[PDB]
């Protein structure tokens, strides 16, 4: 279909505790004995939404939902302890075993594009297919494009906002003024700036400027979401190689694999889907024309529901 499929209810939830302070979120629906599917959120730091359940097959699919680590309802709010790429790629296991999935569909754009690689590189017999979308390899090209130097140039009005707030010295290094405060005692501070993050994402992560941008200043996400990006941006993702995905998607190029992309996505270069496609061949590229970032988008929302479609009744 073009758009997506009819509101519906989760078939079961709970709390996973994970065992070192964490208790993560996780939805279950669509259906009991479908085809597997999980679903993995983006932006380190956003959280699932109601909406991410609509984008597969409520007959065809069991879609496995569940908030990342101290975002949504994941328990431990705003928790940077012991929240890192390979403690995350854990929590998908935990969360196989427990849903009781031998292997399955990996459905996750922008950061969750990343953490999808992550995790099929680690475990390649879990993952059946996977559908990609905004590419986001977590290279210092990339943090330096929207972080820095780069998106900037397209949004001159709206980078003197984010960058108000800092030194002529702070400046030239925008993701570490912004971990200073993040990780400020004072949480007058550190919401501050958390809002600053956020907003700069939600307003150049569409094509046109939508109302619904709004959303990323509510300081509870935006406290959670700019000090969990930030602090996964500060860590490089947590990868020892600035290409470590690149560099190892032999181990998974035997996957079926669909790359949906924006030409205009302000917020991972289209550069990235094409090196990636680049260097997996048996993959299908879709860089749709007159889009941006958002999974939402018109265009990237058709070739993903398409792709959602033709890899379960295929």
């Amino acid at each position: 279909l073009r758009g997506l499929y009819p509101p519906l209810a989760a078939y079961d939830s709970g709390w996973l505790d994970t065992g070192d302070g964490h208790r993560i979120y996780w939805e279950l629906s669509g259906n009991p004995n479908g085809k597997p599917a999980v679903f993995i959120h983006g932006g380190p730091g956003g959280g699932i939404s109601p909406h991410h359940r609509q984008l597969f097959d409520p007959e065809r699919y069991k879609v496995l939902l569940f908030d990342q680590r101290g975002c949504g309802r994941s328990r431990p709010h705003a928790s940077l302890d012991n929240n890192t790429t390979w403690h995350l790629v854990a929590d998908i296991e935990r969360l196989r075993e427990m849903a009781g999935v031998e292997q399955w569909l990996v459905f996750g754009g922008s950061w969750g594009s990343t953490l999808a690689l992550a995790y099929a590189q680690t475990h390649p017999e879990r993952v059946s297919e996977m559908v990609l979308r905004g590419i986001f390899t977590l290279r210092k090209q990339r943090l330096h494009w929207y972080y820095q130097d780069g998106a900037s140039r397209f949004f001159p009005e709206k980078w003197e906002r984010v960058l108000s707030i800092l030194s002529d010295d702070e400046r030239k290094d925008v993701i570490a003024a912004y971990r200073q405060r993040l990780t400020s005692a004072d949480p007058q501070v550190q919401l501050e700036a958390a809002k600053l993050w956020s907003v700069w994402e939600g307003e150049t992560v569409t094509l046109l400027p939508s109302r619904e941008s709004a959303s990323f200043g509510e300081d509870d996400f935006a406290l959670a979401f700019a000090r969990i990006e930030n602090h996964y941006f500060t860590h490089l993702g947590f990868l020892e190689s600035d290409d470590q995905l690149l560099r190892n998607v032999p181990l998974i190029r035997h996957i079926p694999a669909v790359i949906v992309h924006g030409r205009y996505d302000m917020a991972c270069q289209v550069q990235n889907a094409w090196d990636l496609a680049k260097a997996w061949p048996e993959a299908e590229l879709h860089i749709v024309e007159g889009a941006g970032h958002s999974y939402d988008e018109p265009g990237i929302l058709h070739q993903l529901m398409i792709a959602t479609d033709r890899f379960a009744g295929k």
